[PDB]
DNA sequence: ATCCAGGTCTACC
DNA sequence: GGTAGACATGGA
């Protein structure tokens, strides 16, 4: 547990003594799309049907808008807070080739979120910026989504899979999902008729949950192992975007090996702690942009 | 401009 | 089971 104990305040909860958790490494480290950084440095963000709002001071993180008994059922997990990172980035250290990547995101916590939305979400990132992830995700709940209120602003929540059903394709092409329209439109079909089953594809082991997840359209190696990391918690996965590409090619693999063979590598190198490596490796590379 | 961005699908061998 | 071209969008 990377926390003492948590105050039930008014309209908040904060955690006390909280470790290994900065708010820029966590909500911007690639993994999310709703959470937007505040001009004090505080991030809002709307999952699970709820707007809530973080703050960290000192060794105290503040958790607006949610009760201890939400704490407990939602928001501890969703932060991963029951983990200690200080182990994984411990064992991770060991490798010298990661130690840097590993002390830049040292805050990052891989956050566990909603399988539906994130299948979505991730469908929408192929070969895309996350800025205009980021849009047409909330241009998805704004056009379906349930209407939460928050400090004088409405924010919508990701929408059901029975209002998202109702989305023809060219609804997605609106919220501008481009080619990936009718990839969201078959997916969530497939969803609504019952033919995968995301809580049945969670509690499959790693490898048997990353191939059903490939069956969905839209859905590749990368897709899926994101999918699998944020929503159902395997963390053997290693999803090898152009980030992670050139994060392997700088430190252990040559200019030409395949995506394939990197995620084989990856996998096979830092084993039940890959999720974590990746996301040392990603957040280092693109904010240091390098080449 | 050509390329890139949290790649995948299709066609092909 | 491993590879070129197509596929929207917008920033640089
Ligand atoms: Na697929």
């Amino acid at each position: 547990m990377d926390f003492d104990m948590i105050e039930e305040k008014k309209d908040s909860v904060i955690v006390r003594n909280v470790e290994n958790f900065e708010l820029k490494d966590i909500f911007d480290c690639g993994q999310c799309f709703r959470w937007h950084r505040q001009e004090n440095g505080n991030y809002i963000g709307i999952a699970f049907e709820k707007v809530v709002e973080v703050q960290k001071i000192g060794e105290d993180v503040v958790i607006y808008n949610i009760n201890e008994e939400e704490f407990k059922n939602v928001w501890s997990e969703y932060f991963d807070l029951y983990r200690d990172y200080g182990e994984i980035k411990k064992e991770l250290s060991r490798d010298p080739l990661l130690k840097k990547s590993v002390d830049f995101g040292e805050g990052i916590r891989i956050l566990r979120q909603d399988p539906f939305e994130i299948l979505l979400s991730f469908i929408i990132s192929a070969n895309n910026r996350i800025p205009m992830i980021k849009k047409c995700i909330n241009n998805i709940s704004e056009k379906a989504g349930k209407k939460l209120e928050y400090k004088g602003k409405i924010y919508y929540a990701f929408p059901t899979v029975d209002k998202l059903h109702e989305f023809t394709e060219k609804d997605f092409e609106e919220c501008t999902a481009g080619f990936r329209a009718k990839y969201l439109k078959d997916t969530v079909d497939r969803i609504y008729n019952g033919e995968l089953n995301l809580e049945y594809i969670k509690s499959l082991n790693d490898n048997e949950c990353h191939e059903e997840l490939k069956k969905f359209m839209g859905v590749g190696p990368q897709v899926a192992d994101c999918i699998m990391l944020f929503s159902m918690q395997k963390y053997s996965a290693f999803p090898v975007d152009t980030w992670v590409k050139k994060a392997m090619m700088s430190l252990y693999v040559a200019p030409d090996v395949s995506l394939k063979k990197i995620r084989d590598f990856g996998r096979e190198k830092f084993g039940s702690l890959s999720g974590f490596a990746q996301q040392y490796l990603f957040y280092y590379a693109r904010e240091n942009n390098i080449q």
